[PDB]
Order: structure tokens, then C-alpha cells, then sequence
């Protein structure tokens, strides 16, 4: 149909992701599932495919173990993530994106 | 610099440049398999008499491609600039788009 | 023995340094949007079991980050297919497009 794919999105230092896209606003925090320190270098885009809005993973992080183009939460079903590989963790209210650190 | 719409690649693949007078058609396949790839979306640019086709993602489950010239027809001297992506075989024209490393 | 090649880091031209031997070739990393010259762009060559591949360290300042990733093989003279998709040929020269990358916070 008509997806407008939005820009590639890089999380600086602080790990930060705000995604506020149509009537949905929520801001992850990309850490390592080991120490939950912040992680800097993973790419993200925002497609609008039919009505769904879904959340990928284009790169993990320098050093973490790949993740390559996965759909990782879908904006317009709500808390209702992709649920391929449940790396999103809600912990004290807030909202982490996880990748696993590479040997 | 015109306004054109995004498309996306189907069971079939099929991309046709069909840009004022020059027509080019290509398919969306795999780098491996050669089988017809589906999610890929691309899109069409024209600046300087310069049509350009860009591919702004991949498919799920393979090596993202953002925003990145594939092929561009030029209207005047200089000959039709492609990406490595594109491959020629059987007379057809193959997009390749590498799958995950797992 | 293993030849060890020196990397190159691209300037304001975008032009990379490569000279392997007799197989000396010219890439110019640019912008996949507007097409200008990128500059940092840190390449190295390395050889491992008589196969010469070209490899990207970093990508430039504000793009899509990059690290260890084969680009281009020297020996067959042919493109990574991984990387197929941002190796272009325009007049005779060889282009490495890159996709600027917007913050997130």
C-alpha cells in the first residue's frame, strides 16, 4: 500500500528512543541486559505499513550481538509488542530496549 | 524535484522505473536464493533530469538497506549508474538483498 | 608472510587511499542523499588466507554507525553483497554511499 518509512534513528550516549509518531508517544532506553548501562549505536526506523506502526532494530550496538532488521514493538497495537524476541522489559515504570553483549 | 510516492515489493517483486520516457523493470529477489524478496520498499526521486530509484528499507529479516541510491537513469550523457545490488542474468534485472547473518 | 596494510581515514575529497600492490584502486565515500563528500570514514585493507578485503572501521560523523564491516573484495574485484546495496558505479569510479542518522532522543 502506502508505508511512509521514516528517517533512520541512532540512540546517542544517554540510550534515549522517543518515538512520538501519530497519537502515540513513548521513549525506550537501549542498555546491556548484563550491567543496564545506557548503549550508544543502535539504528531504528519507524514504518506506517497499512495501519500498524511497527518499531525495528536495523543495528544493534558496537560490540552486542547483531540484531538485523526485527521488528521489536508495534506503536499502534499499544503495549502489544512484536513478541519475536521479548527484549523489551518494563522495570520501575520505565521502558528498555535490550541487547545482549558479543563474546 | 516532482513528488513520488513509495511502493512496495510484492510475492512477484516486480519495480518498474517507468519515469517520463525511460522504462526500466526490475525484480526484488534474494542474494542467495534468487527468490522473489517482499517487503522492500522503495521509492522514486528526479532531480536534474536525474531518475533516481532509492531503496528506503528491506525486507524483514535482512541486511537493512536505508535510503540508498539503486539504480539512476540519466537523461543525458553519463551512462545509467546502479549499486552493486543490481545484477543482470537471463536478460532480467535482479535487486539482491542479503538475509541475516542468523 | 600477512601483509598488514595501514588504514586510511577519507578527507573534505572523500576519496580513499587503497594501493594494494598493482591492484591500486580509487572508492569516494559520499552521501547517499546528497550525494557530497564524506570525510573520517576509516577503511583497512587486510589480507587472511590469499583473499584481499576491503573493510570499513568507522563511518562518518551523524551516519549510520559501522564497525568491522566488509565492503568491497580486492581479489575478485567484486562487492560484498551485505554491503552491495551502498557500493555504487557512476562515471568509471567507485562511489560507498552512507544514509545520514537522525538523534532519537
Amino acid at each position: 500500500g502506502e508505508p511512509k518509512v521514516y528517517a533512520p534513528v541512532t540512540t546517542g550516549a544517554d540510550g534515549k528512543l522517543s518515538l512520538s509518531v501519530g497519537g502515540y508517544k513513548k521513549t525506550f532506553t537501549k542498555v546491556d541486559a548484563a550491567t543496564k548501562a545506557p548503549l550508544a549505536g543502535a539504528v531504528f526506523q519507524v514504518v506506517e505499513k497499512d495501519g500498524d506502526i511497527t518499531l525495528y532494530e536495523l543495528s544493534s550496538p558496537a560490540g552486542y550481538v547483531p540484531v538485523t532488521n526485527k521488528p521489536i514493538y508495534n506503536i499502534s497495537t499499544g503495549e502489544a509488542f512484536d513478541s519475536a524476541a521479548a527484549s523489551v522489559v518494563k522495570e520501575d515504570g520505565q521502558y528498555y530496549i535490550t541487547n545482549t553483549a558479543a563474546l
